[PDB]
């Protein structure tokens, strides 16, 4: 029986805030070429759909009483360029100079480590940024990966403790969580229910005084496949800590490693394409409509940035595909967008507003917790370069189990459009028939060494279907019934004409890839906008007479340049082009000489 999906933009019912901008790794590796690559396309999801990376071991970025901070410099700086933040783990042991914290002077030693660290980059970044920065403890404490340190449950207390009041000597305005755990039913996870009982009930190392700061409770649960089981898990463990320790009623709570299925190296098909895709927004549909739309849900991180490993450029938990391609002169990498980050592109359209809506088949109500759902928002506007909107993302997913001989008949109902000026509505459609470059990649037979030419065939199909801008009906209302496919997305986006046009892209940057390759960069900060087409990049050879770069639509903010003829260098400019056919003003122009 078919879907039915009603929307009414009408009725504004509470906010919808972006909690799942995240994303993590485990390792320099960090300042290879590779990671550089990956960070770039990390960082150059639309409309800062991804802000945070979480990531591990950074403290083993740091050598030794007076400490060399080259190496993190390094991490954290390649991290501002893609306006991304650390998820400061404080993890490591400073290339072996930490080893025991029940040593007394390791842990005033960890302190001063912390204090220094978080004093360096304040003044290097500014209080503001630094201030924004989820720190976190050495993560999950009850797995037993220390290598060479010892912690013991006093010990980890000891650690936490240096790291509260390291952190707070450097500013009281820092913000500090933990312990990045299962919290599973007691005898087990013991350091991370200790932890808890330290902070509520326990005694400062350092000062003395009853209990210590914890500022957010970080868990990991997984969900061994079931994108419903990881609600389930969080709201069992959310009442415990809750009711078990109620000064944490208001603590917020981070799934920080809220993965479909534990083991990110583990290859599986359905993490190489929409099916991963669908299942994340579904996922965070569940958070959304489930729980948030309460406890203090506060974020939610799928732990994806890794690099791939062959044979698995397209299986393995990442948002990129590597593709070390080893018979060129000199070797190089390539990264492929898969679906998954694309469709962070599509979570960080919608806006601040949740819209009514419902799910229902053959007049049974349907939640989240079913193969079709659907967030829908709005947009409030402010100035004259902004303008109401709503955002409608439908997602079709069976969680891991990809049905591509079965359509998906659905019905929208959008109505309560407000009036305004030139309102047109774009749809956007994202399967794996049409939107895998891993699909792509084995219909071409799964080369180990993409030709040039292959890679250009798996790109284009790195985007999601976008049909171009219609006016939309007088009334505030419209009725589509497409054949969705399971997984599939789809995002309607309906927007009113900004008085002003799109800002301007900044930022811009050429990369090499290889010979006759590039990757352009850019930034998305001050285009302003939401309501874009797509980035119109130029191309200069003949001094400065500039020609577009046909391609398929796409507001990523990241293009690779690899042209038939091999001629890249010239000059670059970018710039946004809004659902009128506006631009925005052009970036600076950027020269580039192979
Ligand atoms: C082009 O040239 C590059 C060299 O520049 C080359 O890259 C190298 O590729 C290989 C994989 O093909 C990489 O080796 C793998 O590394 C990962 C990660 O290693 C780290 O972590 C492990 C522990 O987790 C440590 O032991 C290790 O020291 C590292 O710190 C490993 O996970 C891989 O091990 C698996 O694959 C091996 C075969 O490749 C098996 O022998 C091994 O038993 C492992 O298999 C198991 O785990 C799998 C997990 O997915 C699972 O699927 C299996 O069923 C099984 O359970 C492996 O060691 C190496 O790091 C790359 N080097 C660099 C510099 O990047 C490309 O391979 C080359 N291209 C071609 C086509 O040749
Ligand atoms: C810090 O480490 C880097 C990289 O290993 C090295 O180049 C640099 O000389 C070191 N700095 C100092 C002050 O020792
Ligand atoms: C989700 O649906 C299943 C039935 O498939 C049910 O057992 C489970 O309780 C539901 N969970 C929630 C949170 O709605
Ligand atoms: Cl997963």
């Amino acid at each position: 029986a078919p879907h039915l999906v009603q929307v009414d933009a009408a009725r504004a019912l509470w906010p919808l805030r972006r909690f799942w901008r995240s994303t993590g790794f485990c390792p320099p590796y960090v300042l290879s070429w590779d990671q550089q690559l990956n960070l770039a396309y990390v960082g150059a999801v639309p409309h800062r759909g991804i802000k945070q990376v979480r990531t591990h071991w950074l403290l083993e970025l740091v050598t030794t009483l007076s400490y060399n901070f080259t190496h993190l410099d390094g991490y954290l700086d390649l991290l501002r360029e893609n306006q991304l933040l650390p998820g400061f783990e404080l993890m490591g042991s400073a290339s072996g100079h930490f080893t025991d914290f029940e040593d007394k002077q390791q842990v005033f030693e960890w302190k001063d480590l912390v204090s220094s660290l978080a004093r360096r980059y304040i003044g290097r970044y500014g209080l503001a940024h630094v201030s924004k920065w989820n720190f976190e403890t050495w993560n999950e404490p009850d797995h037993h990966d220390f290598d060479n340190v010892s912690m013991t449950m006093q010990g980890f207390l000891n650690y936490y403790d240096a790291c509260s009041e390291g952190l707070r000597a450097a500013s009281p305005a820092l913000r500090l969580g933990g312990p990045g755990d299962s919290f599973h039913t007691p005898p087990r996870s013991p350091l991370s229910w200790g932890l808890l009982r330290h902070c509520h009930d326990g005694t400062n190392f350092f000062t003395g005084e009853a209990g210590v700061r914890l500022d957010y409770i970080s868990l990991h649960r997984k969900g061994a496949r079931s994108s419903i089981s990881i609600l389930e898990q969080e709201k069992v463990v959310a009442q415990q800590i809750r009711q078990l320790f109620p000064k944490f009623a208001d603590t917020p709570i981070y799934n920080d490693e809220a993965d479909p299925l534990v083991g990110w190296s583990l290859p599986q098909p359905w993490r190489a394409d929409v099916t991963y895709a669908a299942m994340v927004v579904k996922v965070i549909a569940q958070h959304q409509n489930l729980l948030l739309a309460a406890f203090p849900y506060a974020l939610l991180s799928n732990d994806n940035a890794f690099l791939s490993y062959h044979p698995h450029p397209f299986a393995q938990r990442t948002l990129t595909a590597r593709f070390q391609v080893n018979n060129t002169r000199p070797p190089h990498v390539q990264l492929l967008r898969k679906p998954v980050l694309t469709a962070m592109g599509l979570l960080a359209l919608l806006d601040e507003e949740q819209l009514w809506a419902e799910v229902s088949q053959a007049g049974t109500v349907l939640d989240s917790n079913h193969t079709v759902g659907v967030l829908a928002s709005a947009h409030r506007p402010q100035g004259p370069a902004d303008a109401w909107r709503a955002a409608v993302l439908i997602y079709a997913s069976d969680d891991t189990r990809a049905h591509p001989n079965r359509s998906v008949a659905v019905t929208l109902r959008l109505r309560g459009v407000p009036p305004g000026p030139g309102l047109v509505y774009v749809t956007r459609y994202l399967d794996n028939g049409l939107c895998s470059p891993d699909g792509e990649w084995r219909r071409l037979g799964r080369p180990v060494f993409p030709t040039a030419e292959q890679f250009r065939r798996m790109r284009a199909a790195e985007d999601p279907v976008a049909a171009a801008p219609r006016p939309l009906p007088a009334g505030g209302r419209l009725t589509l019934r497409p054949a969705l496919r399971l997984p599939s997305l789809l995002l309607v986006h309906v927007c009113a004409r900004p008085e002003k046009p799109p800002g301007q892209v900044t930022r811009l940057r050429a990369l090499p890839l290889t010979q006759g390759q590039l990757v352009l960069v850019w930034s998305d900060e001050h285009v302003g906008s939401k309501c874009l087409w797509t980035y119109e990049i130029q191309f200069s050879q003949d001094g400065k007479a500039y020609t577009p770069v046909s391609r398929k639509p796409s507001t990523f903010n990241l293009f690779v340049f690899s042209p038939d003829t091999g001629a890249v260098s010239g000059s670059y400019r970018v710039r946004a082009l809004d659902y009128w056919a506006r631009p925005g003003p052009f970036s600076d122009p950027v020269p580039y000489l192979e």
